């Protein structure tokens, strides 16, 4: 379906052997070729699933994210290093851009290539036809589980809004002279609409940059682009739960109780919310059926694992972080079985749910938001960044991340907040903030409370309970929650030394002041200050 002169517009020469919308049989004989070495290298699992390393790239590489700044992006872009707030948005020359996409396309040149096109997004108006160039045939099986796999007439007439080309095999030595910060890579550049991965293994970064594409585009036409997980319930009330992976919106969103859109990246435009995704790149780690048996029913022939440790015999140590924690398994969305179909969206959402992975112990297992301190702690993201989903990350780390992605934003985060407060004001939606951190003894809030805590704000049972307020950050915070004992609810309760609980406060307090200092700029901004802590 595809010539060998088609790939020569993109850079690529000397290629006659094109293997074009790879079947998941042919992936999964390909990825088993016992000649294949290094990270090419795939086993299988007692499972049936496929299993693959790797190396060092066992998450993103947020330092080496690179976007020229050129005509069509400089006005636009929220940029590394025009602002007063931090982001990996950095500005790359379109002459360092043309080296790096010569290393790639040389790379890819008088190689047999697996080309995958996808959309990324569920709806025909809004989605991105994405077309996947890669060397390792499970790259494109990644791809094929991650993005939207379209039909044999849709294939007849596809034409590709952006280039994704994987050349992971490849470095870049002149990286130090041309200011980089590594010999690895992952740049686009939205005149020529491509994305070019440089070095790095990590499957991720094959999803993440059409995020980021997204997030660019969908926002500038009052479309919300959200880092979050979505579910639908039977009367078709949906609920999102916005977070960084790791804080729990993958394990919340496959609640048995409800029926799953997406894991991770979803739109809500004036019918509804809709996933972009076609599968799921769900953390592994500590990973057990009788916890969540849905997750880990869906690794099975087709699904693709990462990181993961296998034993001699082909069983899965599922505990094993000694590669990493952040091992991962991908696998295309009807693996669970509990979906919306037959495309992943539903309507409006009704609820709102904030992850935060804190791990000061000082924010309460639930808190009802007020329709300003929504918009407060949505722009401030306070969460923590879990070991390895990052490379560098060896411990959680706490971080304010707008929007609860600032890795993948595009546009400013005010732009994310505006489109998404006018979709949940249209809805009459209410938001939650949910620790699922640590409490005030540093021991890690446990699943069975906060799937007990979903729960009850699911059922509508929280949205008019009687409340009682924390100090300073003013969260109204229920008295009661079936399934849940009570003690928790105040997360001064959990201290040795409750006076300990107002020191880390004040320190947490001050960072979310110091944070939200840069979004003041607008009288709208200023306004949202008497939203947040005070000291």
């Amino acid at each position: 379906g595809l010539t060998p002169q088609e790939l020569e517009a993109y850079g690529i020469s000397d290629v006659h052997d094109i293997v074009y919308n790879p079947s998941y049989d042919l992936l999964y004989q390909e990825e088993l070729d016992p000649s294949l070495t290094g990270y090419e290298r795939g086993v299988l699992t007692n499972l049936g699933a496929v299993a693959v390393d790797t190396g060092i790239f066992t998450g993103r590489s947020p330092k080496d994210k690179y976007i020229v700044r050129d005509d069509t992006t400089r006005d636009t872009f929220w940029w590394a290093d025009k602002g007063k707030g931090k982001n990996d948005n950095k500005p790359l020359s379109p002459e360092t851009w043309q080296h790096l996409k010569g290393l790639v396309t040389r790379q890819l040149s008088g190689k047999r290539l697996f080309v995958v096109d996808a959309f990324c997004g569920a709806n025909p108006d809004t989605r991105l036809s994405v077309r996947f160039i890669t060397e390792v045939a499970w790259q494109a099986h990644f791809v094929k589980n991650m993005f939207i796999r379209p039909s044999d007439e849709e294939l007849a007439g596809f034409k590709p809004d952006f280039i994704v080309m994987n050349g992971a095999k490849c470095t870049n030595p002149q990286w130090k002279e041309q200011g980089l910060n590594s010999e690895n890579f992952v740049a686009f550049n939205l005149t020529e609409r491509m994305q070019l991965i440089g070095g790095t293994w990590y499957g991720g970064e094959m999803k993440k940059g059409m995020f980021s594409m997204m997030n660019y585009l969908l926002p500038l036409k009052g479309i919300a682009s959200m880092h979050c997980s979505a579910n639908v319930g039977e009367k078709g009330d949906v609920a999102v739960f916005f977070g960084l992976s790791g804080t729990g919106k993958t394990t919340l969103s496959t609640d048995p109780k409800r029926r799953l859109i997406g894991d991770d990246e979803h739109g809500w435009d004036d019918d509804g919310v809709f996933n972009f995704e076609g599968g799921c790149y769900a953390k592994t780690i500590k990973l057990s059926k009788e916890a969540e048996p849905e997750i880990y029913n869906a690794i099975r022939r087709d699904a693709l694992l990462e990181n993961v440790t296998v034993r001699e015999d082909g069983t899965i140590d599922f505990d094993d972080g000694s590669k990493t924690e952040n091992t991962r398994v991908s696998y295309p969305i009807y693996h669970i079985d509990n979906i919306v179909k037959p495309v992943s969206k539903a309507g409006h959402a009704t609820k709102v749910i904030f992850l935060t992975a804190d791990a000061f112990g000082v924010l309460p297992p639930v808190s009802r938001l007020t329709a300003d301190q929504t918009q407060y702690h949505f722009l401030s993201g306070f969460t923590a960044k879990l070991a390895g989903t990052e490379r560098g990350i060896t411990e959680p780390t706490p971080t304010f991340s707008a929007c609860f992605g600032a890795a993948f934003l595009s546009l400013h985060p005010t732009q994310y907040a505006e489109v998404l407060v006018k979709r949940m004001q249209a809805a009459g939606a209410q938001a939650y903030l949910v620790n699922t951190g640590w409490n005030g003894t540093g021991k890690r809030i446990s699943i069975k409370d906060t799937r007990a805590i979903i729960d009850a704000i699911l059922n509508g049972s929280l949205d008019n309970a009687e409340t009682f307020t924390l100090p300073m950050f003013n969260l109204a915070i229920p008295t009661e929650l079936p399934g849940v004992d009570t003690k928790i609810l105040d997360p001064r309760n959990t201290y040795a030394s409750p006076e300990q609980w107002q020191e880390k406060a004040e320190t947490l307090a001050k960072l979310f002041i110091d944070n939200f200092d840069k979004y003041t700029d607008t009288p709208a901004g200023a306004a949202l200050v008497a939203a947040g802590p005070k000291l």
